């Protein structure tokens, strides 16, 4: 019944994490890792705790994903003075430098399952998503 | 919307159900992973690897080691065919085929759970929009 859904959700889901991890191996980056670059390029700095929520994940896995990536030197962790509470991530030099040069491909990459699909389709999924979200509570 | 933010929404949906999943059956020290092969196993009664790996959307190493904790926890039993080469088996141990029995309810409801406030009509067209999407995919 919902079991369906679920099971669709991650079949669409693994689909579009799959060519993204094959067009970034070369460069020794793995999906997770090319979602949270993308989310610190749209942003320039985010909260472990937004992470959380862009990626909808467990803060758990999130600390582990950016401490992975803060050692192959592509972001860094901080804090702020004016809040102890929250620890924030931002791009460093080498980050910027990629996510400079990888715009497109990172771009493609998540777009390269849908080539086939008209907005007919994908606007309707996306309506269909929304809705169903937004009653989730 | 680019591409970008559809995966980002259908994690959060699916993320949302398997959260729900894992808290239903935490006491019994059974994951969302687990519950979904049970689930399966119960339906089909056996399913290849193989099988599995295509229902699920994981790599083979993943899903083997899924099957080796239900088969530590005495729920499954994996084996081979003597007339089939290529695939190995699973279906339920006595003890698996019990729990799925007494808890098939509490499996269903843990996954139409967070669906509850949805016209049966929301449900039904995200499901062809899913399945026309993956359809055009290849």
């Amino acid at each position: 019944d919902c079991f369906r859904i679920a099971m669709l959700l991650k079949e669409l889901y693994s689909k579009t994490m799959y060519t993204v991890e094959e067009n970034f191996k070369e460069n020794g980056l793995t999906h997770q890792q090319i979602i949270v670059i993308k989310l610190v390029a749209h942003n320039q700095e985010l909260t472990i705790s937004q992470l959380c929520d862009e990626m909808s994940l467990a803060k758990g896995t999130v600390s582990g994903i950016i401490s992975r990536l803060e050692q192959i030197g592509y972001i860094e962790k901080f804090k702020k003075s004016n809040d102890k509470r929250n620890t924030y991530v931002k791009f460093t030099t080498t980050g910027f430098e990629f996510a400079t040069n990888f715009k497109i491909k990172m771009q493609e990459s998540f777009d390269d399952i849908f080539k086939n699909c008209d907005e007919n389709e994908l606007s309707d999924l996306v309506k269909n998503l929304r809705n169903i979200l937004a009653k989730v509570k």
